[PDB]
């Protein structure tokens, strides 16, 4: 009995669209938050305690061009904040403090019987995603926040790969093959649980035309590290994954297995 497990036993079609979880969105506005831009929160409308994961864009990006991975990620049971940056220009560094924020944000706003996720979050389950330097974003949240199950930085970018030699949070990378991402994961250290995915834009991960294989990949992995769900091991690491490996993917490293 895993207590965290969420949604039905998995398959590559109910991952391949939007899950079986009825999911509500806000707005949060920037003048009710001082740590981020505020954003989009996504949630899943059934009674339970989900995982949370703050969602950065990248470079000028909104979070309406992250809308995609709010939807994808909450409808499959997480609380999903896609946040809008304090400023459109704000660098990775800013945008990691930005998602440690979001996170922070949620955790307190699960204590509040004024928010409509009041006791809908696990405050000690919480991940990190973004897109580009949002991406970079997610890695150094993750590097300096331990206790993240997971991150998802797609198509990352960063000033420097040798910044990610400590992260210890499993790492998915999503590479975009005709866009960086391969020496950020290089840097991870080989005793972390990474994997990395190399998609054949810059924004092929962005709101992308491979909706379907990365977001079922995304699902898999918030699912096996932020749940702790090892029904979606084969998805990440066994024989569906190197099925999607195998196909549209130009390249994959892991150290599977996890």
């Amino acid at each position: 009995f895993n207590p965290y497990q969420k949604g039905p036993d998995p398959t590559a079609s109910a991952l391949e669209r939007n899950g079986p979880f009825a999911i509500r969105s806000t707005s949060v506005s920037r003048t009710s938050v001082s740590g981020f831009g505020g954003g989009r929160l996504y949630y899943p409308t059934a009674s339970g305690t989900y995982g949370a994961i703050a969602v950065s864009p990248g470079f000028t990006g909104t979070s309406s061009t992250m809308t995609f991975w709010g939807e994808r990620l909450a409808s499959h049971g997480f609380v999903v904040l896609v946040i809008d940056t304090i400023t459109l220009y704000d660098q990775p560094d800013s945008r990691a403090r930005q998602l440690k924020a979001a996170l922070d944000y949620l955790a307190t706003q699960n204590g509040r019987s004024s928010s409509p996720i009041y006791r809908k979050v696990d405050t000690s389950r919480r991940a990190v995603a973004g897109h580009a330097m949002g991406g970079g974003g997610s890695l150094l949240a993750a590097r300096d926040n331990p206790s993240y199950k997971a991150a998802i930085p797609m198509a990352p970018w960063a000033t420097s790969s040798t910044a990610f030699r400590t992260v210890s949070v499993p790492t998915m990378i999503f590479g975009c093959q005709d866009d960086s991402a391969i020496p950020i994961y290089n840097a991870i250290p080989n005793s972390t649980r990474k994997n990395y995915v190399e998609i054949r834009d810059h924004l092929c991960v962005m709101n992308g035309g491979h909706d379907a294989t990365l977001g079922k990949l995304g699902i898999s992995w918030m699912k096996r590290f932020v749940d702790n769900d090892t029904r979606y091991s084969p998805f990440v690491c066994g024989a569906e994954y190197n099925r999607v490996v195998s196909s549209e993917v130009s390249r994959s490293y892991n150290n599977c297995p996890y």
